[PDB]
């Protein structure tokens, strides 16, 4: 399957504690700066909704979603708006979003299913749309002490999967250094791609 059960089970049993941590906004600010005001944005794996809240306040039309009903519930309370429950592989929209934001969530997709998920995102994006996704880098898939699955890919592996998923007009990648929820130091790869213009 395109999702890991124990990963989702972790978020559904630790939603209160996890909802207390706010993600860094550096890459979000850069992302929004590359979009027109009021852009239509789909957020995948929105978690507690901190970033969806920021995007909405910034004037964007955000369709926030998360695979965990528990976290989606927390996000809906924070946003005062509907945060729907949706697993990545359930996406089936076509040319509906100017951009897609997926912060530290597609890293939970089983390696063999990532390309297919990226293809769904390609289809959901409008021509010329921007898609950002961050991943925890590594040299092989694994699972942390909290039972969360990570695809732990290299930039080269990610680029190969993105190329198989579809034709991208451009692919930009930058890295950052930060501590994960498990308090372990980790490197994150931020992939920003553009869907070809009409
Ligand atoms: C590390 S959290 C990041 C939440 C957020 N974007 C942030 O940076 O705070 C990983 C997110 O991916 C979501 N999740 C895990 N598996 C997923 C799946 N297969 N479909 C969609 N959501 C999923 C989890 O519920 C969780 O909210």
């Amino acid at each position: 399957q395109a999702f890991d059960d124990d990963t989702l089970r972790f978020y559904r049993g630790n939603a209160t504690a996890y909802a207390e941590r706010q993600p860094r906004s550096a890459t979000l600010t850069k992302f929004l700066g590359e979009l027109p005001a009021g852009a239509k944005i789909l957020e995948l794996g929105c978690g507690a909704g901190y970033q969806a809240e920021a995007m909405l306040a910034a004037g964007f039309d955000v369709d926030a979603t998360d695979g965990s009903p528990e976290l989606a519930a927390e996000a809906s309370r924070r946003l005062g708006r509907p945060v729907r429950t949706m697993l990545f592989h359930q996406l089936d929209a076509i040319d509906a979003y100017d951009a897609v934001w997926a912060h530290a969530c597609l890293l939970h997709v089983p390696r063999d299913e990532l390309a297919d998920v990226l293809k769904l995102i390609w289809r959901a994006l409008k021509p010329g749309g921007l898609f950002y996704a961050s991943y925890k880098s590594g040299e092989g898939e694994g699972r942390d002490k909290l039972a969360r699955y990570y695809n732990y890919p290299s930039e080269e592996w990610l680029r190969a999967r993105y190329a198989e998923a579809g034709t991208w007009a451009s692919v930009a990648v930058e890295s950052s250094e930060g501590k994960g929820f498990d308090q372990e130091l980790a490197q994150f790869l931020h992939v920003s791609v553009r869907k070809p213009e009409l």
